């Protein structure tokens, strides 16, 4: 059984989501148990399919360094997170947790509608906090959605990355797709936020080796990957 949320525990908009009718096809993806879509053929479900034409595999990601024993678990990749074929993918959400912009409304594009409709059986997600759901016509099985703090809270965008990193390792999930969190619209300056995000990453690597075989830093600018590409040297 999975951890689900990292935290601990508009209606009306809920219910209406939840309230649509859903093909059988549909509602079978929905039903599948959330601990079981890690390894299920998801091509057994004929209302599936994967909206990215050519996902990038982890086959495919070039570690920074395949000697360390902690940078031969990291990677940059140029470009959109939605790409990846991780275990998961971090989206970058709001409290409300009902999509919007920026990587959110792509993440949702990109899955189809049925993660708008996991994501309203829950009541949104507290700032540093992150929740678990399936990520349907994803590459990547799961999506972890994060809320970042808006503007410089150091101590809160920590707890983003310690939360993803948590849940991953709670279920088992042994790749993670992430995003630069906070630092488009939200405004947190890119560089001391990378710091962050390699920070934290390598501090887990280095406490809990083997329980992860890739960390993919998806820069979607090409700012985000030079700053990536030096914060890791
Ligand atoms: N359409 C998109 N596709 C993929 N990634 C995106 C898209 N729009 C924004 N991003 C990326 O998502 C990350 C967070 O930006 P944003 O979506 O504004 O979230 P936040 O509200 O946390 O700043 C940034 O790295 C940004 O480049």
């Amino acid at each position: 059984e999975f951890v689900t949320y990292s935290g601990e525990e508009s209606s009306p908009t809920r219910t209406r989501i939840l309230s649509a009718a859903l093909s059988p096809a549909e509602r079978a993806i929905f039903d599948v148990p959330i601990e079981k879509w890690l390894s299920i053929d998801r091509s057994s479900l004929s209302g599936w399919k994967c909206a990215v034409p050519r996902p990038v595999t982890i086959e495919q990601l070039r570690p920074v360094d395949p000697s360390d024993a902690i940078l031969r678990h990291i990677a940059l990749y140029r470009g959109p997170v939605t790409d990846l074929q991780l275990d998961a993918i971090v989206n970058a959400a709001n409290t409300r947790c009902l999509g919007g912009g920026g990587v959110d409304g792509a993440i949702h594009r990109v899955a189809g509608p049925l993660l708008l409709r996991e994501c309203a059986t829950f009541n949104g997600c507290q700032t540093g906090e992150c929740r678990l759901t399936k990520g349907y016509q994803l590459p990547a099985r799961y999506v972890l959605h994060t809320v970042g703090p808006v503007g410089e809270r150091p101590d809160m965008l920590r707890k983003c990355y310690r939360s993803i990193l948590s849940l991953a390792l709670k279920n088992g999930l042994r790749s993670i797709g992430f995003c630069c969190v906070s630092t488009g619209v939200y405004g947190y300056p890119l560089l001391p936020a990378t710091r962050i995000a390699l920070g934290e990453t390598r501090k887990f690597l280095e406490e809990h080796g083997g329980a992860l075989d890739m960390c993919c830093f998806a820069c979607f600018q090409e700012d985000e990957y030079k700053t990536y590409e030096k914060c890791v040297g």
